[PDB]
């Protein structure tokens, strides 16, 4: 910050999972060598998509007490899937600034 914000969005896993998709880590980092989870996909009427909050782009820092700053992607997803019925999100958005450089 102030070019990021931070969030913490919690869900209850329903029968299509938390409903979104994930890419990204330390073994597939994006450019910029960044190791960052990051969300690709939401889908309609699963958990993400009925809660709102969540995006395409967010960087998913922590699941529960689970650091996911720099994981391989198949640990980000095992954190995911291990994570039961209530899982609580940390995840970083960029900060929409309207700024004017001077």
């Amino acid at each position: 910050s102030p070019e990021f914000e931070f969030e913490e969005i919690t869900l209850e896993r329903g029968n299509s999972g938390l409903g979104f998709s994930i890419a990204g880590g330390t073994d597939n980092p994006h450019i910029g060598d960044d190791p960052g989870i990051f969300i690709t996909k939401i889908i309609p009427g699963g958990a993400a998509a009925e809660d709102g909050r969540l995006r395409v782009n967010d960087c998913i820092l922590r699941v529960n007490e689970v650091d996911v700053s720099e994981v391989s992607h198949s640990k980000a997803v095992e954190a995911l899937k291990e994570a039961g019925s209530i899982v609580r999100l940390y995840v970083r958005r960029r900060r929409p600034i309207l700024g004017t450089s001077i």
